[PDB]
């Protein structure tokens, strides 16, 4: 039939907002109604189970692209020459991009840009429980036995795996794309390695934020990939990195 501009529609039961992730009672209400994802423990920094001073002239960006710390993926300290105005303390100040959580047709929940994000914009820290090999192997078996639909593991370093299944932040919702618009970067903050999502191109407002989910991509089992990209590899998992054998 003939289509028309719809009338203005207001909700009656108030809509769920991003600040409701810091409000457990409202979140659990919204989740029952399917207006928010299943509850998890929102954490501000990683939970463990088991010097560097730039030459930036005090200030049009304070500790911009030429900052000797930034160049090595090291954050500045409170002693930075630019003091409070240092732009290279993003993890410490939790200077996350403007993001919104969305419900996708096929992949579950996801993350979208709420503003245009330039290339190499800090999106969010990937926070979770930091697991040793033993705990990781146990939880892999635990999650497999429970038939978990989604995975939230990310390697931090060769002996440490972040698990955001139970505890983390909204970065846990990031979905895989075969042609992604974000990457992870591992930054040193007060001597401790932390991992965050960063855009790899200009991401326009309203676009889903996506990454190459390496943990699953190179794992043994596979699943249908719903990324929709022009050169989608068809499935996620069961792949090996390039090698030249024999
Ligand atoms: C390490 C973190 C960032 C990993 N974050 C989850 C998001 C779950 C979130 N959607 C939800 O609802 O809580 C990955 C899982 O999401 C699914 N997922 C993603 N991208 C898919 C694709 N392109 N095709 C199919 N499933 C795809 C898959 O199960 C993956 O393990
Ligand atoms: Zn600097
Ligand atoms: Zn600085
Ligand atoms: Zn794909």
């Amino acid at each position: 039939g003939e289509t028309s501009v719809p009338p203005g529609s207001a909700l009656v039961g108030p809509s769920c907002v991003m600040d409701d992730f810091r409000d457990p009672q409202r979140w659990k209400e919204c989740a029952k109604q399917g207006k928010m994802p299943c509850y998890f423990d929102l954490i501000e920094e990683n939970v463990y189970l088991t010097r560097m001073q730039c030459e930036c002239t005090p200030l049009e960006i304070a500790c911009g692209e030429d900052c000797l710390n930034r160049l090595l993926m090291i954050e500045c300290s409170s002693r930075c020459p630019n003091g409070d105005y240092c732009s290279n303390r993003r993890f410490q100040r939790k200077q996350h991009a403007d993001v919104e959580v969305i419900l996708t047709e096929k992949k579950g929940w996801g993350l979208r840009a709420a503003k245009d994000l330039p290339s190499n914009t800090f999106v969010l820290e990937y926070c979770g429980e930091v697991l040793d090999h033993k705990e990781f192997k146990a939880r892999v078996k635990e999650y497999a036995r429970n038939k978990n639909i989604h995975y939230y593991f990310m390697a931090l370093k060769n002996d440490e795996i972040i698990d955001a299944t139970q505890k983390g932040n909204c970065s846990r919702f990031m979905n895989h794309s075969c042609e992604p618009n974000c990457e992870t970067q591992k930054w040193t903050v007060n001597g401790q390695l932390r991992v965050g999502f960063f855009t790899t191109k200009l991401v326009p407002s309203g676009s889903e934020l996506t990454f190459d989910y390496q943990f699953q991509r190179y794992g043994k089992e596979a699943q249908k990939c719903f990324c929709g990209s022009a050169n989608c590899r068809g499935y996620l998992g069961g792949e090996n990195r390039v090698s030249i054998r024999a």
